[PDB]
């Protein structure tokens, strides 16, 4: 288990545009595309970023090729973020894979915003950091998700994937 294998588990693979959790355009193993409603302009941005005309639809290297540019930005987004680095360069590697799916799904902005989180991982209070972890948004509208992605934060372990 790595950090592509545990977002592959948390986002599936879809070869056809499709609408993500919050009702979003998705591809792949979970590329946003955009959050318009008009398939016409996920459809665009689907090109843009494939680099072919696509009509919706791609093959397996293309979303996994999306897909390591998306864990690529994640992690260089966390680095470039002054809230976030501090805490993921204190972190063991596999609480670091969990921060990395965390900033994936939401985005470095929001990420940032779990302040109290962070800085009971900062102080690798493993407990306590699970049970503020929960207290979200983020935790209520994907659940099994998040319980996956604090018990990683809480145990260091894999044991949930
Ligand atoms: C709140 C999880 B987290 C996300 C990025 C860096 C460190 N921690
Ligand atoms: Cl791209
Ligand atoms: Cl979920």
């Amino acid at each position: 288990m790595n950090i592509f294998e545990m977002l592959r588990i948390d986002e599936g693979l879809r070869l056809k545009i499709y609408k993500d959790t919050e009702g979003y355009y998705t591809i792949g193993i979970g590329h946003l595309l955009t959050k318009s409603p008009s398939l016409n302009a996920a459809k665009s941005e689907l090109d843009k970023a494939i680099g072919r005309n696509t009509n919706g639809v791609i093959t397996k290297d293309e979303a996994e090729k999306l897909f390591n540019q998306d864990v690529d930005a994640a992690v260089r987004g966390i680095l470039r973020n002054a809230k976030l680095k501090p805490v993921y360069d204190s972190l063991d590697a596999v609480r670091r894979a969990a921060a990395i799916n965390m900033v994936f799904q939401m985005g470095e902005t929001g990420v940032a915003g779990f302040t109290n989180s962070l800085r009971m991982l900062q102080q690798k209070r493993w407990d306590e950091a699970a049970v503020n972890l929960a207290k979200s948004r983020w935790y209520n509208q994907t659940p099994n998700r998040a319980k996956r992605v604090i018990t990683t934060f809480r145990t260091g372990t894999w044991d949930a994937y």
